[PDB]
């Protein structure tokens, strides 16, 4: 039967799922690691024992334990990233995406969902790989890995809680897409794993982690690399973070052992209500529990791993959004509404400099507002919001994703960026957020194909591209097609630097995506707070 | 007679001369101090002892002793600033300007020129008052005072070398005016002093000094201000200097007795053949001797005396010109030639900005260069030409002036700001200098009304409107004419901030000249220079 696969961790029955008036395989749930729980919390993942009979895999599985956005109730704009299935502390599985007929040895690539290393499901509404498996005929995979203090918390130097756990566990299900996937009609020699927000942090993880290169082909990263500034701390500070947790519930900090057993013993609920309280800084776009450079993972810092070509040498596809930012102000700069025109006075786009960059002295903010500042206009509201708006961007997502497309470039093997700068038709939150973060993901998986979801004809036209580059890329290692009439999508060279805006009109190639501002963050502002 | 003037220090004999086909009297080579030769160098000057008979003033008088100019021989470009007469230690005279028929009680403008403290003359071709004292009817006075060593050597302490007695030189010609033009036709309670470079920059210091005060109405200052980072220096700079003067000339530095004696003793063109060995740094847009904070011609610091408002409170009407800094660039940063496009690549580029701005770490050499490179386009040989020439322009002149002004005008009476950009059709600089240093000056003093000195009309109708200006100015404190149908020249208030171009185009207002840059220039860098 087309629906029951044998792996070689022992049998699996899937489910046949319709799609665009037609219908392909679909195994959802398929256990990778045993479960983490008990004793195992914080613990390293280990290999699911193989087991009798036909694993029943055709429905979701759970979501990972992890904090639940609550900030608007009923909002389908925030819920739609929200855990749609039970948590539990059992949640290492994976879900595979057939086409019908099961192909021999074709393409696969691997979804590694993003989420601050905080949240993040694989079985939400606009991970569905179905819509893309079928059109561009791919195994599509999607992993989950633990978040939050449960994949991240870190007490370097024990065994108890190493860190990095989490990505530990992403590693895990692609030991299994490479052990396993051909029995699904997918050739391991040829997966593609592909990322968004701290997903495209991950994806860049492995591409600098020794033990992780060996099993992947390509990577797509997007809207996120490695080297952002909320996605990683030093052990020092994972350490502080480690302990100040346990200091909220009442633990006792003599000693590690000490402090690790009192945590297991705690309900997960309680560990997330508390989560937030550790952060260094009053600040946005910062995270509690994220991954860290401990030396095993990562062998040495990220910035030396970089400039020393120590990394995957291999073909990359990354881009970011145009407005990256917005989304984090709305939930913490004072000053915008999700109802409003959040117009921002001086006053609050100074507080929202300092919110943005935490680690910076009153020279630095100063900086940061000098280079963000129209002072032949210096009070006027909309000015204010889209510079308050572009710097939260800047710093955070797109300068540091430019240093890393650089940096790697020397060495690599074939670069293609992108500038995603189209606002959906239907998007329900306001205007003056624009081209979101996030949002770019229903292209990738081609949501607009399906009619009911209300997207215009271009937008659709859009997602089919999008699909066929993604896609093509996953393949052949370049977005474009060998004999293609269309128009080519420049590769990325350290000399030209050319990049394509991604939207519904005539593809328009650029060159060096926001410099200006790319220097002030990566050059100027790194060596002033070092000097001050 | 119309040529005989009986002042209080004796009687004058002048000289009737012919301007614009009509005639006006010429009363040249006033003196106003004793000759300051001999034990007297580097000593305040003294009130010049009234003389018998008549002295005869239909000559002009000898050019103070100066540095010479030589780096373009022929050059009308750069010798219509050389001194036109013999030079000698007996320097100060004044010349008089007067309508005919004698006025009872007009109007007085008195002009110091400029000339960067090391150099200028009364007697210079483009400063001849006669267009302007016939074309307005007023009486123009054209003062004198000592430069380089001879006017600003400072050991503070010591009576033998105060230092500023070149101020106190001009102070004394103002003196001087004010006790006798009322026998030239001149009323003594309506005087405006008006200057260039560094005489903008005196003029401004008149109006610091609480003696000098009382000597003048209105003031006006074109392309200088006394705050300017080469206009001053500290006691302790100028007694370095002035040691470092003595050790080049082989003089015993044992006591300021040793040193002045000796330099007392050396002719006038030794002192200045080692004048330029002295700066601290190699540089661009600095001077060897100039005024130096002494706690008396200057109470205290000139920033706080700007913050207390201890300064005289009366109108004032100053500008800029639109390429201040190419004049210094081309005499000395490396890159520029007086017969090429000058091009400059990045290499020269960054040498300029340490050439410019000498005083700087290597951080804020950072700081001036991301504020001022075009990231898209670094290697534009024509964009870091004028991006130089920007630098050393809002440096030196630009923003400095601007901080004077909103200072000022937070305590003053009226407040009048221009941006002089229009470049001359006769100037035989190359185009890359564009609207020069200083060469708004003709057009002040009305060298276009002369044909043969070939002006286009439309300049000519430029130098009258100016004329008109800074007249009408002299005599009400407004610019303007009180019923007329013109354009009007709006008032600068803290709130507004608007300025007028002066070119021969229809007037056009703005606001907050340069404010970009004038933030980076006095607010950023000095900040930034502090804390490292």
């Amino acid at each position: 039967s087309e629906l029951l696969v044998n792996t070689k961790s022992g049998k699996v029955m899937g489910t046949r799922v319709p799609v665009l008036s037609s219908h392909i395989s679909a195994f959802l749930g398929i256990p990778f690691a045993e479960p983490p729980v008990g004793n195992m919390r914080f613990r390293r993942p280990e290999p699911k024992k193989p087991w009798s009979g036909v694993w029943n895999a055709s429905t979701y599985p759970n979501n990972c334990q992890q904090y639940v956005d609550e900030q608007f109730p009923g909002f389908s704009g925030s819920e739609m990233w929200n855990p749609n299935r039970e948590m539990s502390e059992d949640c290492l599985y994976l879900n595979i995406w057939v086409p019908s007929p099961r192909p021999k040895s074709t393409t696969v690539m691997v979804w590694i969902y993003g989420g601050g290393f905080y949240s993040g499901s694989s079985t939400l509404d606009v991970y569905n790989g179905k819509y893309l498996a079928y059109t561009e005929e791919v195994v599509l995979v999607s992993l989950s890995y633990r978040v939050g203090a449960f994949g991240f918390l870190a007490l370097h130097g024990s065994q108890e809680a190493p860190g990095n756990v989490g990505l530990l566990d992403q590693r895990m299900a692609l030991q299994w897409v490479h052990d396993n996937i051909q029995f699904f009609g997918g050739d391991p020699k040829t997966v593609t794993i592909f990322g968004e927000s701290a997903g495209g942090a991950s994806v860049g993880m492995h591409i600098l982690s020794p033990g992780s290169r060996d099993l992947f082909r390509r990577a797509i990263l997007q809207s996120g690399s490695p080297n952002c500034p909320w996605a990683s701390v030093s052990v020092a500070e994972g350490r502080r973070r480690a302990v100040e947790l346990g200091r909220n519930l009442n633990c006792n900090l003599n000693s590690d052992e000490e402090l690790i057993h009192c945590l297991r013993e705690k309900k997960p609920q309680e560990l997330i209500d508390v989560e937030w309280n550790v952060l260094p800084f009053d600040s946005i776009f910062r995270f509690s529990f994220v991954p860290v450079i401990d030396g095993e993972f990562f062998p040495t810092s990220l910035e030396s791993m970089l400039n020393s070509g120590n990394f995957k040498k291999t073909q990359i596809l990354l881009g970011v959004n145009k407005d990256e930012g917005s989304f984090f102000l709305l939930y913490g700069a004072p000053g915008f509404s999700k109802d409003s025109e959040s117009k921002i006075s001086r006053e609050d786009f100074m507080s929202g400099v300092k919110l943005s960059v935490p680690h910076a002295n009153d020279l630095g903010l100063d900086a940061v507002t000098l280079q963000y500042t129209d002072w032949m206009d210096d009070n006027n509201g909309i000015k204010n919001r889209d510079g308050l708006d572009d710097i939260v961007g800047d710093h955070n997502v797109i300068c540091p994703l430019m240093h890393f497309v650089n940096k790697y470039t020397k060495f690599g093997n074939g670069t293609y960026l992108y500038f995603f700068n189209h606002r959906a038709s239907n998007l329900v939150w306001p205007e003056w957020m624009g081209v979101i973060h996030g949002y770019e993901i229903e292209f990738v998986f081609g949501l607009p194909l399906v009619k009911e979801l209300n997207y215009t004809a271009e937008e659709e036209a859009l997602s089919r591209r999008i699909m066929h580059y993604w896609a093509t890329f996953a393949k052949t290692g370049n977005p474009n097609e060998p004999h293609s009439q269309e128009s080519k999508w420049p590769l990325f060279t350290t000399k030209e630097q050319k990049f394509i805006d991604l939207n519904t009109e005539p593809m328009k190639v650029h060159q060096r995506l926001r410099v200006q501002m790319c220097v002030f963050w990566n050059q100027f502002l790194p060596k002033l707070l070092n000097a001050t």
